[PDB]
């Protein structure tokens, strides 16, 4: 793929902080798959949604990573959000998304949605994703999303000019997401 040489010329392995996730998720060693524990169970650590923010944010020039959601069952959230996003209780400025410091991609179901700050988009992508790929211009004010399987294929673009500097960001409903090695 030409596109996706194109992207991974800025690729990016977000590991994921431990110290943010919620206490029901579980990291692997390598700090690059999370998954929902059995058992659930602090200031930085998300109380009540099962989110985790990555250890390393962006603040300048174009970055691009992927998320994959193909063990992760029915429902996701995938996308970026400032260090400032709330993390206690379960309220609109601790959802990921939901506000105006973060932007996610949101499976529900068979439904898929671009989230941000009370707006929101549907998506109709031909299959189920299995493989999502992110690509942050904070520059131009741009945060793309992929379907990486199925050919790099347009998802939605969001638009925001960001003031904050951007950690890659996710919320679990089942099983796991991995943030894949890239280049």
């Amino acid at each position: 793929s030409p596109e996706r040489s194109l992207l991974l010329k800025y690729a990016r392995t977000p590991t994921l902080d431990p110290d943010t996730m919620h206490a029901r998720l579980r990291l692997s060693a390598d700090r690059l798959t999370v998954r929902c524990g059995l058992l659930g169970s602090p200031v930085l650590r998300f109380d009540a949604l099962w989110q985790v923010l990555a250890r390393d944010c962006f603040a300048t020039g174009r970055h691009y990573w992927e998320v994959d959601v193909q063990e992760a069952g029915a429902g996701w959230w995938v996308g970026a959000a400032y260090a400032s996003l709330r993390r206690r209780g379960a309220s609109a400025a601790a959802r990921l998304g939901c506000n105006r410091q973060s932007w996610c991609l949101k499976r529900y179901d068979l439904e898929y949605w671009a989230f941000h700050d009370g707006q929101r988009s549907r998506l109709r992508p031909r299959d189920d994703l299995d493989r999502l790929g992110v690509f942050l211009d904070y520059e131009a004010g741009v945060l793309a999303f992929y379907d990486v399987t199925g050919g790099m294929s347009h998802l939605h673009t969001f638009r925001a000019t960001f003031q904050e500097p951007l950690y890659p960001a996710l919320r679990l409903w089942e099983g796991a997401i991995s943030i894949p090695r890239l280049p």
